[PDB]
């Protein structure tokens, strides 16, 4: 119930994290060049 | 160059978009309870 | 509690449209970058 | 044109913040969801 969200909320979460993450090494890329 | 960041940046884009849209779909489960 | 489900809908929801917001920007960003790019 | 990295380099760490922001945010949605939801 409650739960089932738990767990699909954190999941995405999680894919967030990996958005930020990506896109900060995507800047250290840029802000070498 | 900058077409790799522009590769990378375009996933991140449609992670986060994932993000948006599956977050979406578990507020449609916690809605209906 | 009840009232909890539906502040956390309220709250999630707001994200939802932060993340968009950033979507559209970083989209934009990416334009720029392409603009740069060829 | 370089004027134009450093812009875009400013413009998606303003980004990155408010995406570290928001997941700050759904990370307390989920304790809240957790106390619903034990
Ligand atoms: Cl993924």
């Amino acid at each position: 119930g409650i739960n089932a969200s738990v767990v699909n909320i954190q999941k995405e979460i999680d894919r967030l994290n990996e958005v930020a993450k990506n896109l900060n090494e995507s800047l250290i890329d840029l802000q070498e060049l």
